C-alpha cells in the first residue's frame, strides 16, 4: 500500500538493552537528541561544525583557514583548506607517540595459530624503512605507487609508507588479472610497484611475481619492483628492477620525517568501474577524506581506543583503504589484518579469529554472511563476549540475513549497522549510528553527519519532497570525503558525477525514502552489477567478450542471485559457426578471466542468433 513497498509494516528495532550495561565504555552521542542536533548543525552550518570536528579528529601541522570552498555543480570543492598535515602521523605517529607498546596490527594469518601483533612503534619503524626504501629508489612527493600486495600487514605499512613521503597509493586488488594491473599501472604513470612473491589464500597459492612480470613487459616506466617474500617460492627475478623487500628495509633507519602535506594533496588513488568506460581512478585527497574516516569510525561503528576492530574486506576496495587501514588508525584503536577466507579451515574461522583476538566490531558483507548461513549454526559457537557492533556493507543485509547476523551471530548483544556508501564518498553516507540509531531490517536507516540526501525524479531530475518518496538519490551538499576528481578526466568526473542533476551529487542509486524519513536502497540504476561484494561494469565485460576472435556483439546483464546478491549473465553473437559451442562456453569464460580476473566470469555465456 505505500509507495516504499518495502518498508510496509517495517517496524523499527531499539539498540539492545543489554548493549550499555556490558559497554566498556559509552557511546561518543547519549542518544538521538544529540545526532538529530549535530545532524542539523552539520547542514546548516557545515562552517562551524565540520571545523570542530576536524580539530576534534585530525592534528594538522597547520591549522586550515577555512572549512569548506567551492561548490557542488563547480567540481571544484574543496576542505580545510591551507592546512597542512600528513596521514601517516595520524595514524601512526601521533599513537606511538603517546602509547608506544599499544597494538595497532593483529595480522591473522591465512593459517591459524600463525600471525603476529604489532605496536604502534613497531608500525612506525616498519612505515619509516619501508618509505625510506622508496625514496631511495626515486619515488617522490606527488608520484603514483602501484601497489598489488594481498592481505598483509606489509599493505597497510606499504599505504602508510606512500602517504608518509606524499606519493599517492594506487592499490590494485590483488585478483585482478595482469591486464588489469597494467592497465591501472599505466593510467596512473607509476614508477614504482610493491607485490609479493605469491599469496596464500584459503590454502591456495596466488602467483603474484608472475602475474607482475607479464604486466611489467607493458609498463616500460616502471623502473623498480619491491618484493616482499611471503612464501619464499623460486619466482622469476629481473636483476637491476627487482629488489626484496627485507633485503632493502635493513639498510635504511627505523624513522623518517613525514612528508608536509595540504589538506588537498591527493591521498590515493582507486580504480573503480563505471556505467561506461574503462575502470576511472578516482581520487582522494588527504584531509576531508581523514576527517570522514576517523568521524564514521567514530560515530558510526563506535570506535574507542581500545577496541579492536575487524573489517573483513580486501584493501583492494573502498572498504579496506577506509575501515581496515584509515578510519581504525587514525583513531588509535586495534584493526585485524585478515589473510584467509571465511570458509578456510572450516566455516568457523570469522568466528574463530573474532573470540580469540576479542574483537569488538566486526564488518561484513552480506555475500559472505549468506554463504556461513547456508553452511549450518553448527559452525558457530563462540562466546565473543566483546562483540558489539555488527557492520555490513555492499548491498541491503535482508530481513532473513539481518535477523540471523542479529540472533545467531550477534546472540542479540550487538547493534547491526548497514552502511550505505561508496568508492566515491569516501566514508559512510547514509548508516545507522552504532549504539544509537533504531534500525529497520533492510534499511540503510538515516543520513551521517554533513550528508544531505534527495530523492529525485528520474527523468525530470525534480526533488520529490516529503516522506513515502521513490526515485533517484542524490545528495544536495558536498562532503568532507567526497571523491575530487577521476585521475586525468575531470571531465569525466563532471559528466559522471556533478552534471547529469546540476547542483546535486549523483550517486548511481535509486532509493526510497520511507514514512518516517529511513532510506531504503534499490541499487544502481546504470549498468552497474555488484557481484559477491565486486562493483563490475557489463560494459567491461561485454569488451572482454569481444576480444574472443570469434564474438561479433555482446550484451550482459546483472540478475538477482540467492547468493552472490547479483549474477551476470552474458549473451554472445558469433561472427560464424562453432562446433565446439560447449568448448566456446570455455574459452569465453576463460577470455573474461584474462581481461579482469576470476571474479568477473559470466555464470553462463549464452550463444545466440541475434
Ligand atoms: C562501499 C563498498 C562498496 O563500494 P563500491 O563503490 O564498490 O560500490 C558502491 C555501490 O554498492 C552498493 N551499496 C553499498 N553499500 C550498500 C548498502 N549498505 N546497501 C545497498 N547498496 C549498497 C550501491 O549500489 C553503491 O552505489
Amino acid at each position: 500500500l505505500p509507495v516504499v513497498v518495502e518498508a510496509h509494516q517495517v517496524d523499527t528495532f531499539d539498540v539492545p538493552g543489554v548493549f550499555y550495561e556490558n559497554h566498556p565504555h559509552e557511546p561518543h552521542l547519549s542518544g538521538m537528541n544529540e545526532y538529530n542536533q549535530l545532524y542539523q548543525q552539520s547542514i546548516n552550518d557545515p562552517d562551524t561544525f565540520w571545523a570542530r570536528m576536524a580539530r576534534d579528529l585530525i592534528t594538522f601541522e597547520k591549522d586550515f583557514d577555512k572549512t569548506h570552498i567551492g561548490t557542488l555543480e563547480g567540481g571544484d570543492n574543496a576542505w580545510f583548506v591551507g592546512g597542512r598535515l600528513n596521514a601517516s602521523f595520524n595514524c601512526v605517529d601521533r599513537h606511538a607517540m603517546r602509547d608506544p607498546n599499544k597494538v595497532a596490527i593483529i595480522y591473522e594469518a591465512d593459517e591459524p595459530g600463525h600471525g603476529r601483533s604489532i605496536t604502534y612503534a613497531e608500525l612506525l619503524k616498519e612505515v619509516s624503512r619501508l618509505a625510506w626504501v622508496m625514496k631511495s629508489q626515486g619515488v617522490r612527493k606527488g608520484d603514483t605507487v602501484a601497489i598489488y600486495l594481498p592481505m598483509i600487514p606489509e599493505a597497510i605499512f606499504a599505504l602508510l609508507a606512500c602517504a608518509r613521503i606524499g606519493a599517492i597509493h594506487s592499490v590494485v586488488f590483488a585478483g585482478f588479472s595482469s591486464d588489469s594491473l597494467r592497465d591501472r599501472t599505466l593510467d596512473a604513470r607509476s614508477k614504482f610497484i610493491i607485490t609479493t612473491d605469491e599469496g596464500k589464500r584459503g590454502g591456495k597459492v596466488i602467483g603474484t611475481k608472475k602475474i607482475v612480470d607479464e604486466a611489467l613487459k607493458q609498463c616500460p616506466d616502471v623502473t623498480n619492483c619491491l618484493v616482499f617474500k611471503r612464501t619464499g617460492a623460486d619466482v622469476p627475478w629481473t636483476k637491476g628492477r627487482d629488489l626484496w623487500w627485507h633485503e632493502e628495509v635493513d639498510k635504511y633507519p627505523n624513522y623518517l620525517p613525514a612528508e608536509s602535506m595540504d589538506s588537498e594533496d591527493p591521498l590515493f588513488l582507486l580504480y573503480t568501474s563505471g556505467s561506461t568506460g574503462k575502470p576511472k581512478g578516482v581520487m582522494h585527497t588527504t584531509a576531508g577524506y581523514l576527517v570522514g574516516a576517523a568521524a564514521t569510525g567514530k560515530y558510526v561503528f563506535d570506535i574507542h581506543p581500545a577496541d579492536r576492530f575487524f573489517c573483513g574486506g580486501d584493501v583492494g576496495w573502498i572498504t579496506g583503504h577506509t575501515y581496515v587501514v584509515y578510519a581504525p588508525l587514525l583513531l588509535g584503536c586495534t584493526t585485524v589484518v585478515f589473510e584467509s577466507t571465511p570458509a578456510y579451515p572450516n566455516f568457523s574461522r570469522y568466528w574463530d579469529v573474532i573470540e580469540k583476538h576479542k574483537v569488538t566490531q566486526f564488518y561484513v558483507a552480506p555475500t559472505a554472511l549468506r554463504l556461513l548461513k547456508r553452511a549450518g549454526d553448527h559452525h558457530i559457537n563462540h562466546e565473543m563476549k566483546d562483540l558489539r557492533i555488527l557492520g555490513s556493507v555492499g548491498e541491503p543485509i535482508a530481513a532473513e540475513v539481518w535477523k540471523w547476523y542479529h540472533e545467531v551471530v550477534g546472540k542479540r548483544q550487538a547493534h547491526i549497522v548497514d552502511t550505505y556508501w561508496q568508492t566515491e564518498t569516501g566514508s559512510h553516507v547514509i548508516t545507522p549510528l552504532g549504539g544509537i540509531t533504531p534500525t529497520k531490517p533492510g534499511s540503510a536507516s538515516l543520513p551521517f553527519f554533513g550528508i544531505d540526501p534527495v530523492i529525485l525524479d528520474p527523468v525530470t531530475g525534480a526533488e520529490i519532497p516529503g516522506n513515502d518518496v521513490e526515485g533517484i538519490l542524490a545528495f544536495r551538499k558536498p562532503w568532507p570525503s567526497m571523491a575530487r576528481t577521476v585521475w586525468g578526466d575531470h571531465k569525466r568526473y563532471m559528466d559522471t558525477y556533478l552534471n547529469v542533476y546540476k547542483g546535486f551529487y549523483f550517486t548511481g542509486d535509486g532509493a526510497g525514502r520511507d514514512h518516517e524519513g529511513y532510506y531504503w536502497i534499490r541499487g544502481r540504476v546504470d549498468d552497474v552489477v555488484n557481484v559477491s561484494g565486486h562493483r563490475l561494469s557489463t560494459a567491461e565485460i561485454e569488451a572482454a567478450l569481444i576480444e574472443h576472435h570469434c564474438v561479433a556483439e555482446a550484451a550482459v546483464v546483472g540478475v538477482p542471485d540467492p547468493l552472490t546478491g547479483q549474477a551476470v549473465h552474458a549473451f554472445v553473437a558469433l561472427k560464424s559457426g562453432n562446433d565446439n559451442r560447449e568448448q566456446l562456453q570455455k574459452e569465453l569464460i576463460m577470455q573474461v578471466r584474462k581481461s579482469i580476473g576470476p571474479f568477473a566470469a559470466p555464470k553462463v555465456v549464452f550463444v545466440i542468433d541475434d
